[PDB]
């Protein structure tokens, strides 16, 4: 089905390959496999430290599959240690260098919690405490906006921001965020935040869309009824809530399975059942940032 239309007129494919700091050589092969299968959207991040492997696999795949750059949607994310305005540009340029691209389709602020610049990706005490930094969200955003002005990035957005924090960005911005990426799945539907974000015109991407979920009885019943797999039901559930999904995998069979979600429809009763059976508990809490003023998950949503 059809790419989601964003508030700036551009479109984003409703499924993309999620990447992560997987064992060496796995991501490169995953990128190629995904693109062969039909994926046209890759979700990346500086912090996984594998954008160079991705960039190479990507460049070789476009060539062997005879695909054009503009046929693919590429997302990357600005990491917490580069949120100070004077560092944003170089971090983006670095990511683009590694990905071997001239521009990104989408660039997200990875978290609302800045970390000290100039060392490791997770600057840490000898108490094991994270070295926090203080940088207003609107100041980082101003630099993100310049990336759009300059053509280095087509659309900008947010990751792991809460309602309050998004409100503030929208109140100050010249260029609105086009996308919000947050944890969403049947065991954590994140309904209030999703409804809020869509109400102000953002598109919303579910990360960790499979979240044990694959084992839940109602999930299995519904998969059986439709003659699809559990993962396929879990993704369709999110797709029917008008979400983009970026399921992470480096296993060929899973990459392929995740993509076969466009030839059936969950009924209203099935949708409702999944919602009422939800746990619902946040899986990705990053508690080591919980001491920061802008830690996103203490507010209701």
């Amino acid at each position: 089905m059809e790419p989601l239309k964003m508030n700036n007129g551009r479109s984003i494919p409703v499924i993309g390959l999620g990447t992560w700091n997987s064992p060496p050589g796995e991501v490169g092969a995953a990128v190629k496999k995904a693109l062969e299968i039909g994926y046209r959207h890759l979700d990346c991040a500086y912090v996984y430290r594998n954008e160079a492997e991705i960039g190479e696999a990507l460049e070789n795949a476009l060539n062997s599959l005879r695909l054009k750059r503009e046929d693919i949607f590429i997302t990357s994310k600005l990491w917490n240690t580069f949120f100070r305005p004077e560092h944003v540009r170089k971090a983006c340029e670095e990511t683009l260098k590694n990905l071997r691209l001239n521009y990104l389709d989408l660039y997200l602020i990875h978290w609302p919690v800045p970390l000290k610049h100039g060392g490791d990706l997770f600057p840490t005490d000898s108490n094991g405490q994270l070295c926090l930094d203080n940088v207003p969200h609107e100041d980082t955003w101003k630099e993100m906006e310049k990336l759009v002005d300059e053509g280095l990035v087509k659309s900008i957005g947010l990751s792991n921001f809460n309602k309050r924090q998004i409100q503030n960005i929208l109140e100050h911005c010249r260029i609105k965020p086009a996308n919000l990426q947050i944890e969403i799945h049947a065991n954590f539907p994140n309904i209030k935040l999703v409804e809020y974000a869509q109400s102000v015109g953002l598109t919303v991407t579910a990360y960790a869309p499979l979240g044990n979920l694959l084992t839940k009885p109602c999930v299995l019943e519904i998969a059986h009824r439709h003659k699809k797999t559990p993962a396929q039901v879990l993704l369709r559930y999110l797709l029917q809530r008008k979400l983009i999904v970026v399921p992470k995998s480096v296993t060929f069979k899973r990459i392929e399975e995740n993509f076969q979600v466009f030839d059936f429809q969950l009924s209203n009763e099935e949708m409702h059942e999944l919602n009422t059976e939800s746990l619902n508990e946040r899986q990705f809490t990053l508690l080591q940032m919980s001491g920061h003023q802008e830690y996103p998950f203490k507010e209701e949503y």
